[PDB]
């Protein structure tokens, strides 16, 4: 609720490296794009491999045996994230400002929401620093074992724009967390809160080095850290189509250890005994937050036979109901597509469903003719076999499927390389308990959707994505496991 | 459907104490009654005070520093406890015959239920032996610290009679798995398959004194366990009464650590959109489950104002049909209560309940004119203030009670000292998850009753218990826990 | 390093019941007496049996089902104790003064050492507060088995007077994490600090009635609340023979589950090869540490024969080194004792240790003749059979022995019914592995003493208590495991 | 000391798919040797992609939703483990003298370690089978989160020819404990007991497909394994070139998760201060253990300046009478080189070792006329720089290394793009600590080699690997996490 800075001052827009604002190499810069008016924000450093070496040598240096870094007590690392964590809420009306400028996402969204979100995760892995322990465990014979959580070392992280701050997030905090440093390479689409953000890093008390942020593309910088032979560690989150990339490069340099949170083509699944009212608002939001751009977005839903002509008739009409236009009002529900490609690749997939004899229900064209933004849209009867069924549009498109019985919605729903998240709505137990148990997904909701916060591990199945991120068990993919086994003169239980 | 053996050979009826069988210093014995037929099976050992300082003795030197079961690889300890599994198995016709011969339960009940159960508890812990992690923790300082997960030492351990086998290894399993040594009190209703046991915890290859097996009375030979100045822990399970004073003991003695499993006024609550069908049966079995004698017995049957007329019925109706005879008998449901005295106070509940105003639907009465065999009775139109309502009546008696509302079921299934389990039965989704929550027990079922297994941690709120037993959470109360730090010359993390 | 304030206002000297300032129901009040000059600083409310159970019955209603304590999200419970960090930290000189004040610990170990660890033990369990998992299990047959960690419930807290706030936080902190409600009664000797806290709980925004606070007298207020039949858990913290009479109590009421810390004479132990200069410092504030009056000091300091001479002259050096005067000077290592009963105490034990046949090295009476003041004082040739050597002197008086050989220190170092900390001074590997197995302590160190932080867990074997706190292993105390157990349709891993 | 048979029966040699045995489509086959003599002792059939896809079905099949090894009671599972464990103890001596006879080992391994071993490995996981809990998670919002430890589905298992039986075990026993389903590809090299092992598999009760066992060069069957869609996890212990492409594979393909268990150069370093004679006998067995052919033997021997000379001489006293010779004679220390391959690839540097300037102490050449076997060699003067330093010989030579200090020892030894393990031999405390943390290896053993077994955690720093096998560490690999939130009416704590 509180009102933004339209015209925030911008000063960051270069590389943070070993805590020096600092030029590419090249001295090259590239722009950032406004989306809800087509027009140049500005200028940010266009980071290449050489920065990328730079930046891996000052993150190497930090992580060395006896830094700063490595000797501060696990707790100092968790008072400067929850220092980060203060800052973060101190410049949050900014932060959240700056987010909805480069990325388009809403105002109430990028502050009550991606913010909160980001403080919170800043927060949560502040309590996990100094409480990751390892084990003291009883082997055989005459030793004492046990087992050290050492920091992985330095992790290349490279995210996408959909969520700019928030992903940092997820991936800086348990990081950080666990006593790595980070070589991050964030989305050329929104470059800005991020730097930002590491000003705050500087703020808190980071030592140099720890953090280190570089803009630039993703196949010159962000295939460097991910070919790199120093970086220990690549965290990826991105398309599937990148995935396979990484993991790739990973095998073709130094078999740094790898995670990947990829792509999904997730199911909503709405069952004949399930709150109407309520299966349709969150069936709705499942696709249509972010303006659809939500890699865990519910993008096919499935509703029962007994409830479909119902549920497609009010769901066509929440889609017309929906608040298009500038994301800085604060009543704006659907900001614009992040840029002309992705506006363009979601316009092609609505001419690509009527082609393949989708009935288009609603929206199905450009709103207005200034900025990215897309009417919502929504198809009836998808089957499927068609490209729109089949493939990530990331947009404010909505298919319905039909289904009659729950043996075969298994099925269809996990028939897809892609396994990030599903969802189930019912008022019955026993249902609820088996689609928990079925769906071949790593998030499963029930009678709810996009609920990922700090505590709950996240990540895919299948081609969705190589291990978890949040909660406990994203501390795992951070950790070095060392087996230490000592010869003693007695053992005894 | 396997055949039981009747008039066994039955040569251990001894103290059981470092590996030998031994008579009480007193040279004194008492008789044990088969429940079936009313005559004496044969006499037992009478330990009582100096008959424990020998046990304790035996322990305290089997678990000094330095001794083969301390030094004993803690895998060893697994490979043990897994021997006596397999052992057990062997024996199972024969030990499954004696609990029948001496408690009174059904054959079909001690062969298929209770001695299944005792082969895999054995079987789960041996599992747990080596697999108790202590921590490495990330402290403050020049500091690596660890802790160790080390036994608490000499544990006495007091069991009831109404699982005579089941509950001895509820007590030794997860005990040993940990490395501690015990001195066992079996119940004096029912001594003799806990010694026959005793055989095979030999056979199996224990060091001398690791178990010590007691017979005798509860105020001479429990008393001077929870008493004795050298029992580092005591577990007690048995009635809420004794458990005070066992707690008592250990307060004014030396401090020992204190687990208690009491007893129970557990309810079972049928909402109006279950299955009813299962209801009635589980409900049913809930309460009659080893002739009313379970602790976790689902005494107290709330029904739901729509149904209970047809809940009421068809509840009697199975109450009717329960085959009451000799537990020999391979079809038998209900063997006799355990003795004279349990017996005669189960019938004097039966008549409280007509006193107090509650309507008898069937039985209400002894079955037959040898042994100790009761009717199933169920008692309709129940209210709470009624002493039937109340007081652990421990026997073939089911009452019977209406609700209108989820709010009123709840206050009432918790308004009471006891706390040892609940069940609800529903095919609501939302329901079920809340009685979860609201319901004050240990464990709490849904749509089922009576699962409790070596997985499961099982133990009271309230007075219905302190601590847990089985699963991980039942090896906390074995482990005393050591931290240890050690000043180092440089902390990395 | 910065300056206290030396006349502080003390607004705060009721009792503190469901967010309000209150008199005792009897009007009373009771004096605190400042011990550097031994006058009386003020008054507070005398709290008796029927003001505990006003907070009982305040406490009760804020853990009730639905109330804003129990519906908060468990990271709500983490900020809340976060921001009371905040408010330590905003009022640490003055908490650190009125500590000093009251107590009579020197203001440098109040200001860094005290207050440092206060802010801490709430930072830590600020972040386990939404970190506490239970289990999902893999049990037998058609099932979904998982276990919650509930709150405890209403715990009684009962703390003495040798680290008041530090002793607070150590109950208060795990407790809030988890969910509990407090009634805590704070030692009759040092009201003051732990009432300005309270108005911080306040100001941080924690719910009425989740903490209540009684001044008073132990076998009024305190046994009121270890006999109260409402209280789920008491935790105590006190002397040996005081907790027998708590384990009782828990017997004698309501079977209330119990933690006790307790009493020690703990044993440093300095090995031929050790650092000399080291040991002999770490040694000498093993004991001299808060004026002898902390629980795990190491009040029994055995050397090794061809090192004891040179130990011996260096120790009595540092005793007669230390300064003792008023706490509140920057340079002062030792403060008065804490009142005069404990001041006579201690010149009744210097006097003892003559009478038995101790040698007097240094102080052995009364510094100056204002205030408690006790001169440090050593003791040379002490024997275990002497009542200085098995009894918590609690003061200013350091015994030495003599060891020759490896078994036999272990044998005189276990020999005793205490067990709460031990430590060993050695510079070989094997040695110091051996004696981390050997010793019977619940925390053993290693070239260091008195490191004890929020991530150490801590307590005693036999006498020096039942359980232990702070840590990941400080929660399982303040939680009731509840198993939930649902029937399915179909189980697959 | 056991009794081995010598050219014993040999029935199993053909691929195990799906319970049944059957040959390659193609239905070639391929000899294996014996290293002994030299001699082919039979043909084995070659699998290749058409009989992998084959295998692949068959666990896709039994790993489908509904099935019976889903279905199964996870502590069945444990069962099967478990008498899989006891029928490879019944038939101890056939399987330790069939390894011995396929791969070369001394008999007095074969049966006494390696076996050993294997037993204890199934037995372990065995347990770890109905343990191996998800999380009950408190996070915000009206939720109940919890978490799956679901199988990651069917595993794709390569395994080497250095402990044929043992590497099996570590592969089958995690990955059967956790319900995947297995397509193993054993060396090529040493398939006989692989085979036979598969055959008690089938006795012991696994379900159809569960295992799949196939015989086959790398570059084909291997490789297929490595590229197919349908295996959702490779799990991979080999060498590091071939650990390079498998990562590759599983990019290229479907992005299957990925485990990696590589080469090593992993050193032994002794400090001055030593137990001599016990640091000469541990080094020397680090590196000539299984004729140094084994991934994590110390194949760098660092030794301090002052103590270099006597270490030297009494090493090379040792390699001089280690008992070359026939592995069925019962006091053979070590058999031959696995077959011509290795056994001229270990001649050849050797000689690279004379050439580059490292002085030759003894052997250095082949030893008899028969089979391939080499005399142990021992270097001195050895350099970093010198290729015998840097690359995996994998075969008796054992380079000596001369240190002055700590710092430059460590920075040596982590000089490498290995990190498999390393081991300290020293009698000081803090050294210990010190290289416990600064060496950068998986497992750093203190005063011992060698010592893994089933509870600890083994694996890789850097090119040594990705991820741990062994202990309860090594069932995250083998664990699909699955979180499930579920709005509930109203959350309590
Ligand atoms: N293990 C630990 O963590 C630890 C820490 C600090 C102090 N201590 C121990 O505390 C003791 C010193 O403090 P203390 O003298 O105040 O001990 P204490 O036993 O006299 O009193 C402790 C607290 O309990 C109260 N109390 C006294 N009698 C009571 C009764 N009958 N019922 C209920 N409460 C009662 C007191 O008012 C006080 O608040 C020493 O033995 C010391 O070793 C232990
Ligand atoms: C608040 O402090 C304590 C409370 C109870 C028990 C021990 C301590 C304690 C004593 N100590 C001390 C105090 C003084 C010394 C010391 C040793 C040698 C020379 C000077 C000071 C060491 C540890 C610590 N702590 C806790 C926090 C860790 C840091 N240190
Ligand atoms: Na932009
Ligand atoms: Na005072």
């Amino acid at each position: 609720l509180p009102s933004p800075i339209l015209n925030p001052d911008i000063p960051y827009n270069q590389l943070f490296i070993n805590n020096e604002w600092q030029d590419a190499v090249s001295k090259k810069t590239f722009p950032t794009v406004n989306p809800t008016t087509g027009e140049v924000i500005g200028h940010v450093a266009e980071g290449d491999r050489a920065d990328v070496d730079r930046a891996v040598k000052a993150a190497r240096e930090a992580f060395r045996l006896g830094s700063p870094w490595r000797r501060m007590d696990a707790s100092e690392r968790g008072r400067l994230l929850n220092r980060l964590a203060d800052l973060v809420e101190r410049d949050r009306v900014y932060l959240a400002s700056l987010e909805t400028l480069d990325n388009g996402k809403p105002f109430q969204e990028s502050y009550a929401l991606d913010l909160d979100e980001v403080i919170k995760v800043y927060r949560y892995f502040a309590g996990w620093a100094d409480k990751w322990h390892g084990k003291t465990i009883p082997m055989d014979g005459q030793h004492f074992c046990f087992t050290r959580h050492e920091p992985v070392g330095v992790c290349g992280q490279i995210i996408p724009w959909n969520f700019p701050l928030v992903m940092q997030g997820w991936k800086l905090a348990p990081a950080l967390a666990t006593g790595n440093t980070v070589v991050m390479k964030v989305a050329e689409q929104t470059p800005l809160s991020a730097l930002y953000l590491a000003s705050l890093i500087k703020e808190a008390g980071f030592p140099p080095g720890v953090v280190n942020i570089i803009t630039g593309y993703g196949p010159t910088a962000g295939a460097a850290i991910a070919q790199h032979m120093d970086v220990d560690k690549v965290a990826f989150t991105g398309s599937t189509e990148v995935g396979h990339l990484i993991q790739k490069a990973a095998g073709d340099s130094n078999l740094k250890r790898v995670t990947l949170e990829l792509g999904g083509k997730s199911p909503s699944i709405v069952l004949a005994d399930a709150d109407m009212e309520h299966a349709v608002e969150q069936c709705h939001e499942a696709l249509f937050f972010n303006m659809g751009q939500c890699c865990c977005a519910g993008s096919r839903t499935f509703v029962e036979e007994s409830i479909y002509n119902e549920f497609l008739e009010r769901t066509v009409e929440k889609a017309k109901q929906r608040k298009v236009g500038n994301p800085f009002e604060l009543d704006t529900q659907q900001g614009p597509q992040v840029d002309k490609e992705q506006f363009e690749r979601v316009l092609g997939y609505i001419q690509l469903g009527q082609k393949e004899g989708a009935k288009l229900l609603c929206g199905g064209e450009r709103f207005g003719e200034r900025g990215f933004f897309i009417k919502p849209t929504v198809f009836g009867g998808v089957q499927d076999d068609m490209r729109i069924a089949k493939e990530e549009i990331f947009g404010p498109v909505q298919p319905l499927f039909k289904f009659k019985k729950i043996e075969e919605v298994v099925e269809r729903a996990n028939n897809t390389r892609y396994g990030l998240a599903a969802a189930v709505f019912t008022r019955d137990l026993d249902k609820a308990m088996y689609f928990t148990q079925a769906l071949q997904a790593g998030t499963v909701w029930v009678n709810t959707y996009n609920i990922v916060t700090c505590h709950t591990p996240f990540g895919g199945f299948k081609e969705s994505g190589n291990g978890r991120e949040l909660g406990e068990d994203g501390l795992k993919a951070y950790t070095e496991v060392k087996t230490v086994t000592i010869k003693v003169p007695q053992k005894n239980s």
